[PDB]
């Protein structure tokens, strides 16, 4: 079931793997040529090779998207490929995983860093870019923990919940020039990274907490991404969208 | 009237003007010991006249939240006067004003760094101090603009928005430790500084989008930080209270 989503680039930072991959072959498959973003290289060009495999069109790009400059060679080089129209800020990292007390200043600093600071740099060129050809729409990655809380994981919900509101505010002032930005809000998803570093026991249990008893998949979060980032959507703008299997309905 | 808030000192940074400066006397009268913080020892020292002068306890300390070794010092300031319960963190700035296009990254930088980092090192000490003497309780000042957005003040809204997903996540950890997290969300305050930056033309328009008609006073924000500080209030935490005369009902 294909998404509006043609003639168009989209940059997809962290697009190397798990979420962000998914967004990458999705929106690729539906027409668009996407820049994939990550900082790992081999990871970044795989994507790109299985898009490129399945018919699509598609660049790699790896950097950091903490500098600033990345963020306009993103769009600079997703721009060469097509009129830049969709943004899908995924890169994220958890941070320690302690009390807010014990909590290190570097960890803090570098998840905000991350999580929050490089989808801030990221949008600037982004909003501009979109603004003056024509229209657009920028999907924040936020989660559950944009509106929720989780012991342990402080920094990680704090910048989730920062997202919000820059997702909010870019909204409103980029509105009148077509625009868009929404912020998605996953809850825990089974991504390679996630089942790499958190046991079947520790797995069992946030299953419990969701009212499907699973984990969400990528692509299950790629689906709302890609129909958000497409012309389909073209009366959503500002708002948070939740895809959970009804965690924060309890 | 009064409210519970005696035996216990309290930090109301930012605490030498306007809101702070309310929240401070309020609470100061109810027989707490309010340790007075501030940028301006001027400012810091005239509230610390004032409270001493009608009868009650208190002590400035004047420096930057931006740097933790502030907040360690707030702490064992405050709790010299009385064992520490009540932290209100209200220190906060407004950044540039511009489009998150256009917005400066020091600008930026400096907004997060203040109304965000400020508050999560602020509250470090503060959290294993109150756990430590048997509970207390933290407010943290995040605003209307921590669930709502506002044209040209993206870095406010963001950082506003990230403290309710700082404060949500401090409830969790420390409830066990009857440690009380709290997030107050005023509207438009009609402070002396807000009155003069400030048009005939500008604030109509910002009257208009309160139901009440008018801007809150600071007392009107006091009193509700003053209750939710105090053992009154002994079964809210992790939660965000406006104060906004129907701001964000609309």
């Amino acid at each position: 079931a294909q998404y509006d989503v043609a003639d168009r680039s989209a940059i997809v930072t962290g697009g190397g793997s798990g979420i962000g991959r998914a967004v990458a072959l999705t929106l690729a498959a539906s027409g668009a040529a996407v820049l994939v973003t990550d900082l790992n290289e081999e990871h970044a060009q795989a994507v790109v090779a299985e898009i490129e495999a399945a018919g699509g069109k598609a660049a790699a790009l790896a950097g950091d998207v903490t500098d600033p400059a990345f963020g306009e060679a993103s769009v600079a080089g997703a721009n060469a490929l097509a009129p830049l129209k969709i943004a899908v800020n995924n890169a994220g990292i958890g941070g320690e995983a302690a009390t807010v007390g014990d909590y290190s200043l570097d960890s803090w600093r570098t998840v905000i860093e991350v999580n929050l600071n490089a989808v801030f740099y990221g949008m600037q060129p982004q909003l501009k870019a979109m603004a003056a050809n024509g229209g657009g729409a920028i999907v924040n990655m936020a989660s559950i923990l944009g509106s929720v809380g989780f012991a342990n994981s402080s920094a990680y919900v704090t910048a989730k919940h920062a997202l919000l509101g820059l997702t909010q505010n870019a909204a409103l002032e980029y509105a009148a020039d077509k625009v868009r930005v929404v912020a998605v809000g996953p809850g825990f998803i089974r991504t390679p990274l996630v089942e790499a570093n958190l046991s079947a026991d520790a797995l069992a249990f946030l299953e419990g907490k969701h009212a499907l008893g699973r984990l969400g998949e990528p692509e299950e979060v790629a689906s709302l991404v890609a129909f958000l980032a497409s012309d389909a959507a073209s009366f959503i703008t500002g708002s948070y969208h939740l895809v959970d299997g009804g965690y924060t309905a309890q």
